[PDB]
């Protein structure tokens, strides 16, 4: 019963960044309905009516438009062109409601030289500086999984299109086409480094700046038995209080910025993590200003306390998952529906009224 | 003049994901009225008038206020509590102004054990299960810069909540409070792994999966010439077409999907494109769907066609800055605004009629 309670979505069934976006919509209280071919254990078709229709016969298409004809948001993810091929671009679709946003969402963007060339999220952050900056110094680059491009950088950004789009009609009236390419939100997504850049703030070597492990105050450390803790302890006053739990002494030490003897310091940080286990930085930095924390892989999330508390994650069957994000404390989102069995497009389209 | 014209802003100053979702809105045509503490080099401050204020003082509570009365959003990124005790907390907003979107950006939310703690990207990804799954494998975890906390799930859900806020008040008439936490967003951002993960298609051993570098047909290739390439050859056509251009023959290497062969694909792809250049691959590559991409620099990005011919960046005096995203067909963005003077409070709170 989230602040989307009411709004209609048609979702074309496809991969990544798509049904990202469209689980979001749901999870936030919209009515998602996905088109696939003719019960999902993806935890990620949560939220929604699954609908099945052959896009490429005259009926399929037919049903496809009224239903279309009734949404607010349509959500495609194909090659360009291939929506007009069927019959279903945004021409077709203005034809039958004009109010419809139409969210096109791509790894390359509608038009351009790449514009049909195959890709996936390493290719997109590759082509515009972002990958390049990932991992350490001495090693070639590592993808952040698909972190960046599909989904900071992707559904996320088809997602504002989405809601800003629906803002903008509340005056028009009228829909229109969002274009969502991920080598440009996650340009957007990264905007602080090019502004960075510009004073000097950042450079184009990898591993070696405040932000991408570079900093012996802003890296992972390994501990005692092997696990990790993380230190982000950027403003003075909480790197002191990382010393103090670590009970060095800082007139013993480099400089905080004195980038010349960063080794040393991360030697003596090194040495100093080293001679206890991951837990037992975890207590001496549990509730301190420190800005220490232990890496947690998946499995150890769920035992975490401000995790627990804050419920962040639920039990969905046989795994968790996250609650809905962010949260709103009048209109609050209900815990996720699970991916349930197909169900008849004609008893939608009565739902609907279409 | 894109989607967001019309929409007033009010954002208190702050560092990382609250300027961040406010130069979004700005981006898109939001009117964004950023309170300073009493000319910019930070490209971030795009898109905004700057007035200043105490908050701390009499006077610039009331003003502060007054500003707040006519805004849709309020924009703030300080420790829970602190708005509050500044007079400025939801309930003091909501006397004067009951469809205020109440936008409070922070790492571990409002409430929890760990909400007066301080903290930066890192400490939120620690305990999330995030960090822990990027890097390479034998390594300690490397920070996927602040992309992930900061970001995208960070300001990239506040933005999100204020924008779907927007779609519910136009039904209820009111506003209300939207709590973005990093810890959340970002497991919402990662939701894909953690469905994964319960179906067997993610495991909790960095490096070793299908989009964290541990496939050799995802992930990146030192050249020749000591720059790389991206591969992201997941289908089986594509990982083909990788192999045809770098002149393999597919019936002498392991099957792409044997991964108890994978260090043995690997070291053969490794040898090719080392064999040559990064420029090499490009021509090679530069038409197929081999999902094969050269991995730029940021000071290389705007000499790239699919780049420049789409205009994903723009100069600004000194160094390119990204355009905005994503686009609309018909309410299109404008170039972002440079940093200007600050302006007379009083001149805004006439221009707004407050």
């Amino acid at each position: 019963a989230g602040p989307l309670s009411g709004l209609r979505v048609v979702e074309l069934a496809g991969i990544g960044p798509g049904p990202h976006a469209a689980m979001i919509l749901g999870d936030l209280g919209a009515d998602v309905v996905r088109i696939d071919r003719p019960i999902s254990r993806d935890a990620m078709l949560r939220n929604r009516r699954i609908v099945t229709a052959d896009l490429k016969s005259d009926q399929g298409l037919e049903l496809a438009l009224k239903l279309i004809a009734k949404a607010d948001v349509l959500i495609e993810g194909y090659r360009p062109g291939v929506t007009e091929r069927l019959g279903l671009g945004p021409e077709e679709c203005a034809k039958v409601n004009d109010r419809l946003i139409y969210a096109r969402m791509t790894g390359w963007g509608q038009t351009g030289p790449r514009s049909q060339q195959a890709g996936h999220d390493i290719n997109y952050i590759s082509l515009n500086g972002i990958l390049h900056a990932i991992g350490r110094g001495d090693e070639r680059p590592v993808p952040p999984l698909n972190l960046v491009g599909d989904f900071g950088g992707g559904s996320m950004f088809l997602l504002v299109g989405i809601l800003a789009a629906l803002w903008e009609r509340q005056s028009s009236g009228k829909g229109q086409v969002v274009d969502a390419a991920m080598v440009d939100g996650s340009s957007v997504l990264i905007q602080m480094m090019w502004a960075m850049r510009a004073t000097g703030m950042w450079t184009d070597t990898r591993g070696a700046n405040m932000l991408d492990g570079g900093a012996p105050y802003y890296d992972t450390y390994e501990c005692a038995d092997g696990r990790y803790v993380a230190v982000g302890a950027i403003e003075p006053q909480f790197y002191a209080a990382m010393l103090a739990g670590l009970g060095l002494d800082a007139a013993e030490l480099p400089p905080q910025n004195d980038r010349a003897r960063w080794p040393e310091l991360r030697a003596l940080l090194t040495e100093a993590f080293a001679s206890h286990d991951r837990d037992h930085w975890g207590a001496v930095f549990a509730n301190s200003d420190a800005c220490v924390t232990p890496v947690l892989a998946f499995g150890e999330v769920h035992n975490e306390p401000h995790i627990i508390e804050r419920n962040t994650f639920y039990e969905a069957n046989g795994g968790w998952q996250p609650m809905p994000a962010p949260r709103f404390s009048r209109t609050a989102s209900s815990q996720p529906r699970p991916p349930a069995a197909t169900i008849d497009i004609e008893a939608v389209l009565t739902d609907w009224d279409g």
